[PDB]
């Protein structure tokens, strides 16, 4: 029997699923939620071998231990440990499509584990083992004898092994199959690993137990008043001195508490569950679970005798709080959330698909500290312990079923087939079992990608039946379908609509409006943060705070899913897609994070925590206005503060406390502005600093700023009288100027400044020469394979247009001397098979103050595509160890993903200049600068660039990181414009037009000298 | 058209229903049903099955049926006739004028019925007139009740024919058994009778 | 495997449901309903023998015959040709409650049918076999050969056999459970056969 072939077959002898238990047996050790004696990991070193099918199996195995197998760690990924690799795949399958058949070749992880197990256990009750998670689907057999299979790689599996244990030594053999008819329900945008990844542990519970408990919480219209339901049931003999207590606890202070006899309520004519009972606890003024203020209770629910004699008691925190969707909103205790969320799968660049409560915490905190309110479990139940830690620290969570079907044709293929009804029903079903009483869990996902079936239907419904206290939603067909409570629509535009057939994108802003539609629209996925990616956050921001039923969504995603590995000489470095031998793959698609693997930080993030701050300000002449969006905290641990400077340099500053009632505002005038006679930008920057640390955050963490520019000063001041005048020395091949120690000169066929020197000392590895393209961002590639091209991707467009080939054509080069100056106008024509898609036109304008100033016109072809840039370029023979500039920063920034910048002196090490994206691209911008410093040079005006040791060339030829190679001397791209990045989706073009160098015409100017 | 669940004996009456480990053996027994039967004009109404109480599996079945073939209303009497699973009341038995007030699942008049707060539905009983033996009195009562009010359209009379058993004697001459005249026990005696007809056809 | 005890086992190998069909190869005949040649009854006489559990059960029975059994006929229900007795129970179930497990001792109707084919079915295209009605479990075999199972005693469980048959001679051997996981489904008030 194929059990693995078999969507009928989903699982044998496994025990029926629930909320997280610890068989504690005493009240006080389930309170304080000590660790239980009746909960046992067998995490550790276990036995495997690896099979390339199941049929390749020894019965030996069964009876005793494999010579051959090694001793590795539990849980894991095998292609972690090496014994097959690891595929990243998207769309299409890992395997042929042939429902419900798997290949022949089944990779086949043996595992064994040889344990002891005291008669203790033995003696009395219940011995389970619980695998938590098995990837995709297992035989478990136990001393030798079978005991039973499971399926669904992302919840536990559990057994009853009481019958099958003896006491003392005990062996576990479990024979793991890489592919199963689960794999067809497991077709997410990631990795295919798998293994015993997730905890295995054993469980003590006695015999008469509880055997599940659901908890409730009510409230009276103004929450002033609650009542907490709890529903227990047992397994065991029923006996009448059977009794239940509920008690719930604050801290140390117990809240309330009730006990009862089992038999719940009549219910039908054959009347009642003799084995439930409800207890109804009233709790008066309750303090509110939120993910501003994560106030928990402790329930603990005892199992005793009616006489005192405690069997068992089970325990969880509960979260008082009411989830709801009234009028077309999703309302948190009464208000309307507005979420700040990601996406993030259970990914680590080590381990795999492991997860450890290290990596969780940190990842919590990093999102609490970028003012992210929410996350969604893509696409997947998680790891038990998230949850907990969500309840804890304090974020929202989507629950999502583990069901992705989306290499099928249609999408729907299986979810609209009723025999499919079942494994997806479990997959659902199960989820609900065990997460149901975690307060972090506000909404319940259908799963992922899956089309819209019936199936969908009804297990909506199913759920609504069950837990009334949560939305469901669910994107697939349309993501407006009867299956969602929430319109949850993935990368649909602010303003822009996507007619697609049968499954439009609408403008978001429209979605909401269109005729009969009433839900709060809340996307799945947006922002695509792919690489250089986010441009065009804040529109998304903007909007979520203009209309009541937008209430955000959650940005695709968290981290990038890169695999680490080693080099010839052990050095590790970042893998994608087809890095472990794997095709077919989606190379770099599987790195789309606000982080890097490793945890460190994008550049976007940061725009990501500035466009989702807590805190909204407005200035009006010396009074800035706070408001306030929390919606049930007072700003009880911020500060302001201010600081006013002058083109950098800081004039005055000051701080002030805020005390902002939530959703409030708080008006502060500041003090007369000392003021500076000196030309220049005055400019005005204020943060809100958290003094204290929290159990997320350092104290002094920034949780949120703003700039505006205040007065400013026109320079009227004329330079000084230069007493020089530099000297021109003409040559049929150059012009050549001379003023003191330096020199320029400029090339007559090729009409560029080719050469330059301080002293004696050239400062140019390459000429400065127009630039009108770039190292193109994953953005502008989108999808186009090379053995498959999209002709409408920006970079395919450019490529097209010859953008990337054509030649400098010079149609003027002349030299003037002035009064104080010499004066070199050049002029050149790009062309393309006989096109002319770019005249440029300058002026070099050197005089007896040694300043040159370049003065830029350039003219754009209007049937060509609008360029990536309008700039110049050239290779700087130096190499210095900072970069120093008046403008935006510190961190990259770009012309649609700028507004978290402020606008200051900046001064780094070179090396924080560029941005390692792991798939390499035109990278580390800064814009609306004003001064830029790199060694002796300087450079003035008001212009963007970046400063590196790679080339575009190079850049955009290296499809890795780590094989890129510093070159001679420093790489500096000027632009006078840059186009933006994009970003609302990585696949076809999403710059907006504002964003995009249309104009035809573009005029710029800077001055270059020293010092 | 009728899916074949019934969980009559279990105590409570949706303890299966109810639970999610038999969703899917009861999916099918309304999925195969409806995907056989659903071309046949006769039919014009489903049913999710009989005396099985009302569990969460009923609602997710009901909104299988909705939506996978909305030509035809959908009704189930488990669990006090007008629940969430059924677009029709179908009480079994209800009175025209006597209210039978029974905890959790009481059987209303078939009048007052309707007109429960925030009740809209038309009802159509499921069951009523019970034909066992010297019966039917009573009847003219629903028939003058359905003339007159709108929503009360009709029932299924329970029910057609008699279940008796031909069984011989010594003699070999026939006779109509029931339950128990097989050595069958528990059994329900003359329980499995209550038609308007006899066996062979010949009608009470 | 005790399939008939394990609600999460309602089939094995059954086809797909669907709407009754004919396989007509010629429009006029569909049209006017007339007999199909593609589709054939197998009703009639057949060969039975009943036991009391599926365990006493021989092998023999799948590849041959049982001398012991007797031609019945079929369509039936085994209780009315006096194998074993009917059953009128009306809510209490007539096993003992305790799902999905059914008693030990539980009446198996073992049903044999020799029979022919066309070879122009072996040839091309697909023959499948349609029980419309099994009470209430069964495992099918056809020429010694497991094909499959079903549950639900009152839909047609559908088989392809086009691998199984052969030329000339075949012989299905249905055995068929009286209790199974489907009977806690199966309450309904009145006979049990
Ligand atoms: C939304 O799309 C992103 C694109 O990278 C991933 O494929 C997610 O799984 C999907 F849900
Ligand atoms: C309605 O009750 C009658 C009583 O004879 C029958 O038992 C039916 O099966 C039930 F639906
Ligand atoms: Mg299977
Ligand atoms: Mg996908
Ligand atoms: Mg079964
Ligand atoms: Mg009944
Ligand atoms: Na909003
Ligand atoms: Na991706
Ligand atoms: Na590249
Ligand atoms: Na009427
Ligand atoms: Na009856």
């Amino acid at each position: 029997r194929r059990d693995w072939e078999n969507p009928g077959v989903t699982q044998l002898n496994r025990l029926a699923a629930h909320p997280p238990f610890a068989s504690w047996r005493n009240s006080e050790e389930a309170r304080t939620d000590r660790p239980s004696q009746q909960l046992r990991s067998l995490n550790g070193e276990w036995r495997f071998a690896w099979f390339p099918a199941p049929e390749a199996v020894p019965e030996s195995w069964l009876e005793c231990d494999l010579p051959e197998a090694d001793t590795v760690v539990v849980p894991s990924n095998w292609q972690m440990h090496g014994y097959d690799a690891p595929i990243y795949t998207n769309v299409t399958y890992p395997i042929t499509v042939n429902p419900p058949f798997v290949p022949t070749e089944n990779p086949t992880g043996c595992y064994s584990l040889t344990f002891n197990v005291d008669e203790s256990w033995l003696q009395e009750g219940q011995t389970r083992i619980i695998f938590d998670g098995v990837n995709s689907a297992f035989h478990l057999w136990c001393n030798g004898r079978w005991v039973g299979y499971g399926q669904d790689s992302r919840l536990p599996s559990e057994f009853d092994l009481s019958a099958f244990l003896r006491a003392g030594e005990n062996r576990l053999a479990v024979m793991v199959l890489r592919w199963s008819d689960g794999s067809y329900l497991e077709d997410q945008d990631m990795w295919r690993m798998s293994g015993i990844f997730r905890d295995v542990s054993l469980l003590h519970k006695p015999t008469t137990q509880i055997s599940d408990f659901h908890v409730a919480t009510r409230f009276n219209d103004d929450f002033s008043r609650a009542v907490l339901e709890a529903e227990v049931q047992m397994c065991g003999e029923l006996r009448d001195y059977l009794r239940v207590t509920v008690s719930l606890w604050q801290g140390e202070t117990q809240v309330a508490s009730g006990t009862a006899p089992f038999g719940g309520e009549i219910i039908d004519e054959r009347g009642g569950y003799a084995d439930r009972v409800t207890l109804r606890l009233n709790v008066e003024n309750p303090k509110l679970w939120s993910a501003e203020i994560p106030n928990l209770y402790r329930a603990v629910v005892e199992l005793h005798t009616a006489d005192g004699t405690l069997i068992e008691a089970e325990a969880c925190d509960v979260g008082f709080r009411e989830v709801r969707i009234e009028n077309g909103l999703l309302l948190l205790n009464g208000k309307p959330l507005l979420i700040r969320g990601v996406n993030r799968h259970e990914h680590h660049p080590l381990h795999g698909q492991v997860m450890d409560e290290q990596t969780m915490v940190q990842d919590i905190l990093l999102m609490k500290q970028n003012n992210f309110n929410a996350v969604r479990c893509s696409h997947y139940p998680n790891h038990p312990l998230w949850y907990t830690l969500c309840d804890r620290y304090g974020l929202y969570v989507v629950d999502e079923a583990n069901i992705e079907t989306h290499g099928m044709v249609p999408m729907n293929r299986l979810t609209d087939d009723p025999r499919w009804l079942p494994a997806m029903s479990e997959r659902v079903t199960r989820m609900v079992q065990r997460d149901r009483n975690h307060p972090s869990v506000i909404i319940w996902s259908l799963g992922n990608e899956s089309g819209h079936g019936a199936n969908h239907d009804a297990l909506y419904r199913w759920i609504k039946s069950v837990d009334p206290s949560r939305p469901v939603q669910y994107e697939g067909g349309g993501a407006d379908t009867t299956a969602t409570d929430i319109i949850c629509p993935m990368y649909a535009r602010v303003d822009e609509d996507q007619p697609f057939p049968a499954v439009p994108k609408w403008s978001i802003k429209k979605w909401l409006s269109l005729p009969g539609e009433t839900r709060p629209l809340i996307l799945c996925e947006y922002a695509h943060a792919m690489g250089n990616s986010l441009g065009g956050f804040a529109k998304y921001w903007q909007a979520f705070r203009q209309y009541p039923r937008l209430q955000g969504g959650f940005v695709w995603d968290w981290v990038d899913q890169s695999l680490i590995k080693y080099d010839e000489n052990g050095n590790p470095w970042s893998a994608y897609g087809g890095d472990f031998g794997d095709t077919p793959n989606d190379r770099q698609f599987c790195m789309n994070g606000l982080v890097f693997a490793d945890r460190t930080p994008h550049p976007a993030l940061t725009e990501a925590k500035h466009q989702q701050q807590f805190f909204q300000f407005r200035l009006s002449g010396q009074t800035i206005e706070v408001t306030s969006e929390y919606l049930f905290r007072h700003s009880d641990n911020e500060l302001l503060h201010w600081m006013v400077a002058l083109d950098g340099k800081p004039l005055a500053s000051g701080e002030v406390p805020l005390d902002v009632a939530p959703q409030g505002k708080q008006l502060i005038e500041l003090p007369e502005l000392p003021q500076p006679e000196s030309a220049g930008q005055l400019w005005l920057t204020v943060r809100v600093v958290q003094p204290n640390a929290t159990a997320w955050s350092e104290a002094g963490h920034i949780s949120a700023w703003q700039q505006w520019r205040l007065a400013e000063n026109l320079s009227v001041t004329l330079p000084a009288a230069s007493h020089a005048i530099p000297h021109l020395t003409t040559s049929e091949m150059d012009f050549c100027i001379e003023l003191g120690n330096k020199r320029w000169q400029f090339n007559r066929q090729s009409g560029f400044l080719s050469q330059m020197w301080i002293g004696d000392k050239k400062q140019l590895l390459t000429p400065l020469r127009d630039q009108f393209t770039r190292a193109p961002l994953d953005n502008d590639i989108g999808v186009s394979e090379a053995t498959r091209i999209d002709p409408n991707a920006w970079v395919e467009r450019w490529k097209a247009a010859g953008h990337y080939q054509a030649e400098a054509a010079l149609l003027q080069c002349t030299a003037d001397t002035l009064a104080d100056a010499v004066l070199i106008t050049t002029a050149h024509a790009w062309q393309h098979q006989g096109k002319t898609l770019f005249i440029s036109r300058k002026t070099y304008r050197i005089d007896g103050s040694g300043q040159m100033a370049i003065t830029v016109d350039v003219e754009v072809a209007s049937d060509t595509p609008h360029p990536a840039r309008i700039g110049l370029n050239c290779q700087l023979a130096q190499v210095a160890e900072r970069v120093n500039w008046l403008g935006l920063g510190p961190q990259e920034n770009y012309p649609d993903r700028l507004t978290a910048a402020c606008f200051d002196r900046w001064d780094l090490p070179l090396s924080d200049m560029y941005t390692p994206y792991v798939f390499p691209s035109e990278n580390g911008l800064r814009c609306g600068t004003r001064e830029l410093n790199y060694g002796p040079h300087q450079w003035r005006g008001d212009f963007q660039f970046n400063i590196s040791r790679y080339s575009q060339q190079q850049l955009m030829e290296t499809s890795h990181r780590h094989l890129l190679h510093a070159e001679e001397g420093t790489w500096l791209n000027i632009d006078g414009f840059h186009m933006g990045i994009g970003g609302d989706d990585s696949w076809s073009p999403s710059v907006s037009a504002e964003f995009q160098l249309s104009a035809g015409r573009y005029h710029y100017q800077l001055v270059w000298c020293q010092k």
